[PDB]
């Protein structure tokens, strides 16, 4: 009855390329009459721990640079470079471009990404950006380019490009301006994140999903302190919770009626107890990839 | 990195519209120059408790049916009905309708969904026809007409059309020529989704892949016969499997080196003897709406 929903992916669809320089092909994102893409698609094999990206662009012309929008081939009319990014200009200008803006966003958001095979999508689905700048998400041969966004009316906010695969099967990428999210870098070298962390915001705004869905087992009649909780939370690997996030669910409390620091004690026994075999949600996990504004949004 | 996908939303995007009889709203879906959208469009809230539809159509002239395709309005030409369906003669021809075909999903067998409201995309979503023939879907007030496809190569495949929600809280509807899954009926009667039974084909799938992801605690060397582990499933409310289901974990068998009645003996001792404490792929309660070929991809 409630589960993760992705965006409409149309607006996004239409803006989707396939990039090939050499023997290398990977997605690209195209609007007005830019091409933006991962710039290791210069990169052949050189992609460890050799790439020096300025050396590698400076011998490529706009005639290197192959740009496929589904059976026609658009002109390259130029190119350059922007952190990790790839700007390739073309002769078109996409008319299918939406209303859209560029956007970092900060760790515990979530987005939409449109997993994409050399120019055309292949599915669609909802993460979050991970507190250690990752995200667990499903991006196989042929990935790279494919966004990540959120959509709010009809703009579309575009905040993620796939770049590589870590050794621990996690996701790392960029915002659209190219900086990495993360302290990672585009090479094929061994890259380790840092320790993650639960969303206790999220984990928060899912339990009253669950009470708003008629779901109460996990309640009681107990209250504690902010850092009274976030002395369990350490404990068990949370992040600690702040007032701000307090106020972020304040619209929440009202509706379940059940005071933010009352779900808190909630979850201080969940976590101290565990589930005992019953589900929150139809799950069997304290979910952490819903936002507050996300469980509002249903 | 084991998600629900949705398959890209764009083409059936492009053909939701929104169709209003009198009081109530919902969504039509608008191929060339017909327009689909639930009968019970036409029916009053008294009408609903036994409608004759056939009567309710008569007294009902083109011109009652205000049909919307975003700022667009169409005029409706002609009006028939298909079984529980509506097809709405449309002034003008869907220039968005793409390479499509009607198809009767099976149980077992996924699909996504466009969930709409007001002829609006709200979200996509991935969810399977159960085995008592409803599916547990995340439709609110105003999605009646939402429309659940998938999509081989360039066509799309309509397979569900929204009609009702259950007592139960699962959702009941038509494939597109307007036969209901199950034995359900569009009027407000007492009507309940038969007992639910679990797609055994996919827990299988779900265990495969929890092999490939590095879960094997619950693998033995019992063998069991097809026959036997039907009888077995059969009396845990588990489908009994099928000589194509068999065939249909090909694939994941010889990618695994797990023969697929191995499999069988294993899922076996998971019914017989439950699985506390042990977790599968971090969940204590196995998943059955990933498919064999969800698992294939990755």
């Amino acid at each position: 009855g409630f589960r993760k929903m992705a965006f409409p992916s149309g607006k996004v669809e239409g803006c989707m390329v396939q990039v090939t320089c050499g023997t290398t092909t990977l997605n690209g994102l195209w609007l007005d009459d830019t091409v933006y893409c991962p710039r290791h698609v210069i990169c052949t094999a050189e992609d460890m721990l050799n790439p020096n990206y300025e050396d590698l662009l400076i011998r490529k012309s706009n005639h290197s640079f192959l740009v496929q929008a589904g059976n026609v081939q658009l002109r390259v009319i130029g190119h350059s470079m922007q952190n990790c990014l790839l700007r390739l200009k073309v002769d078109t200008s996409n008319p299918k471009t939406p209303k859209y803006k560029f956007v970092r966003i900060q760790p515990g958001q979530t987005f939409s990404v449109l997993a994409c095979y050399n120019g055309s999508p292949s599915g669609v689905y909802q993460c979050a950006m991970r507190p250690n700048h990752t995200i667990k998400g499903s991006f196989l041969n042929g990935s790279c380019g494919s966004v990540g966004f959120n959509i709010d009316y009809d703009c579309v906010s575009f905040c993620y490009m796939h770049h590589m695969e870590l050794p621990t099967g996690v996701h790392a990428g960029t915002d659209l301006e190219g900086k990495f999210y993360g302290p990672f870098v585009d090479r094929q070298t061994a890259q380790a994140a840092g320790t993650d962390t639960t969303i206790t915001l999220n984990v928060l705004a899912w339990l009253y999903a669950a009470v708003i869905n008629g779901d109460r087992w996990f309640l009681n009649r107990f209250t504690t302190t902010l850092n009274d909780f976030n002395l369990v939370a350490m404990k068990y690997n949370y992040e600690p919770l702040t007032q701000d996030h307090v106020d972020i669910l304040g619209p929440l409390s009202a509706q379940t009626g059940i005071a933010v620091l009352d779900m808190c004690a909630a979850l201080k026994e969940l976590l101290q107890n565990g589930m005992n075999g019953r589900t929150i949600l139809g799950s069997t996990i304290l979910e952490d990839e819903f936002t507050p504004f996300d469980v509002v949004r249903q």
